[PDB]
């Protein structure tokens, strides 16, 4: 089959959000925090995943897997 | 020192980029490719740094580790 795993790293799952429209699906994190003496105090990813160009729109399966890997596939 | 060590991960050192203003240090990614039959096209990060309340604005010391860490400091 076709897979993508992503490695969101020491974003939570909570933080994640998958969104898919027109062949495209879009996988991205958000964390915030404190930190009121300096630090990191937010960060953010995105990735963009071309489907093949067979798959209809709005057509996609994500999960995570047992390591914490954002799966998406077909 | 007060240091923050910054993994890219596979973002090339010549994608990255540094920018600060008024207290805060925001390093970003930007990394993109064809992938014709589809896959990861594009992928970007952002990190929001806090610096200590100290500092004087724009005055910041970025450089890249031997291992290929981010490092941000005073």
């Amino acid at each position: 089959p076709w897979k993508v795993s992503v490695n969101v790293h020491s974003f939570k799952p909570e933080e994640l959000m998958v969104k898919t429209k027109d062949g495209y699906v879009e996988v991205s994190g958000k964390h915030e925090e404190k930190q009121q003496e300096g630090g990191i105090v937010s960060k953010n990813f995105t990735k963009k995943i071309q489907l093949p160009a067979e798959v209809d729109p709005v057509t996609v399966t994500s999960s995570l897997s047992p390591e914490g890997l954002l799966i998406i596939e077909a």
